[PDB]
C-alpha cells in the first residue's frame, strides 16, 4: 500500500522506532517520505543490477538478496520480496540493523540531506500523539 504520514507514524511506533539509537520517531517518518513518499511496493533500480525496495529503500547489494548480485551478502539475512509487502515488519526489522552499524541514519542518503538539521519531531505531530 501507500501510507499516510500519521498512519505510518503509529505503525513505526508500535515497532519500536520511537527513539531507537537516539533517533526519534519523527526522524523515521521523514526518511520515509523522501525515500518513496510512503509507498511500500516501491523499488528503484540504481546502475549495477542494484535495487532499493519499499518504505525505506533497503538496497540489495548489502542487506537482502534478490538472487542476482555478484556481491550479495544478505546482512539482514532476508529475501528482498520480504520488503515489498504492506507488512512493514521486515523493513523496520532490517532498518534497526542498518542503523546499528556506523553511520546511523546518515545511511539513508535522503535523511542526511532532507531531515538532518530540521525539526523532525513535527513529522510525528497531529497523528494522534
Amino acid at each position: 500500500k501507500v501510507f499516510g504520514r500519521c498512519e505510518l507514524a503509529a505503525a513505526m511506533k508500535r515497532h519500536g522506532l520511537d527513539n531507537y539509537r537516539g533517533y526519534s520517531l519523527g526522524n523515521w517518518v521523514c526518511a520515509a517520505k523522501f525515500e518513496s513518499n510512503f509507498n511500500t511496493q516501491a523499488t528503484n533500480r540504481n546502475t549495477d543490477g542494484s535495487t532499493d525496495y519499499g518504505i525505506l529503500q533497503i538496497n540489495s547489494r548489502w542487506w537482502c538478496n534478490d538472487g542476482r548480485t555478484p556481491g550479495s551478502r544478505n546482512l539482514c539475512n532476508i529475501p528482498c520480496s520480504a520488503l515489498l509487502s504492506s507488512d512493514i515488519t521486515a523493513s523496520v526489522n532490517c532498518a534497526k540493523k542498518i542503523v546499528s552499524d556506523g553511520n546511523g541514519m546518515n545511511a539513508w542518503v535522503a535523511w542526511r540531506n532532507r531531515c538532518k538539521g530540521t525539526d523532525v519531531q513535527a513529522w510525528i505531530r497531529g497523528c494522534r500523539l
